[PDB]
């Protein structure tokens, strides 16, 4: 988690670097243990007929979070990516923290962050609704509309092209705020009933199945590794259906 031994970090877009540091800082004092990905994956690289894709995978778990996954990636010299999902243990009924950042030489093209629901009513728990409302509406100049599979995201989801450094920093601060809320709620959550645990598990499964519809990720993986590898990666490493 120190990221001090990351080979990608020094070379990534500055907003991605700050967000990776913020996520690692939020996690570093939790009761973590490593989470072994399929084939105990860590670093991976591949190329076919075009650019090389390199990915650093870090993955942890705690009693409240089944899987805490931070990926950093680069395609060639032209494209940097940060992905993070905290998959909740359904027993505690927490939402799914996620973010995705994509940047080119011209700057960040896409910045997405959310606390996504797992309840059948598609609502965040009441305490999250209350704390999120208290943050107020952030202003961003270049909003982007989610694709249809993005129905899984909450009404608090951010999806923008940052317009300037002020917006990059506002976005990172909102992600910090989401993580502060989420980590706090993880302390004040208890084991749920078996029926409720089941309901939350179903919400998480749905989230993973919808994330697998994102062809933006799939094409990048396929161009470097091919169709079969990408399908394994997306279904077994990124968005495993529990
Ligand atoms: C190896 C990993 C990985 C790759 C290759 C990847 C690529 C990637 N994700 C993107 C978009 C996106 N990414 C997401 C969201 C997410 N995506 C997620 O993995 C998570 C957890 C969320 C949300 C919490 C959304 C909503 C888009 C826009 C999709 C679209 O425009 O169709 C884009 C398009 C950027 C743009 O339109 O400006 C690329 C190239 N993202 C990655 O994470």
């Amino acid at each position: 988690l120190s990221l001090t031994n990351s080979s990608l970090m020094p070379t990534l877009n500055p907003m991605i670097q700050q967000l990776a540091l913020a996520i690692a800082a939020s996690w570093q004092s939790l009761p973590l243990k490593p989470y072994q990905l399929p084939e105990d994956l860590g670093y991976v690289e591949g190329r076919l007929e075009g650019e090389k894709l390199v990915i650093e995978n870090r993955c942890y778990q705690t009693p409240q979070f089944r899987k805490m996954h931070l990926e950093l990636a680069k395609v060639g010299k032209g494209l940097d990516i940060l992905q993070c999902v905290m998959f909740p243990e359904p027993l505690y009924g927490l939402p799914l923290f996620g973010c995705d950042i994509v940047a080119g030489p011209g700057g960040v093209s896409a910045a997405i962050a959310d606390l996504s629901p797992t309840q059948s009513d598609r609502q965040l728990p009441a305490a999250y609704q209350k704390s999120l409302a208290e943050l107020g509406q952030p202003e961003f100049e270049q909003q982007r509309e989610l694709p249809p599979w993005g129905e899984i995201f909450s009404e608090y989801c951010l999806f923008i092209r940052p317009s300037n450094v002020t917006e990059e920093e506002r976005f990172v601060q909102r992600v910090v705020d989401f993580l502060q809320i989420h980590c706090h709620q993880s302390i004040v959550a208890e084991p749920l009933s078996e029926a409720q645990t089941l309901e939350h598990r179903q919400g998480q499964i749905h989230y993973c199945q919808q994330q697998q519809k994102n062809d933006k990720t799939r094409r990048v993986l396929e161009k470097a590794f091919g169709e079969a590898w990408a399908e394994r990666y997306m279904s077994q490493v990124l968005f495993d259906v529990i």
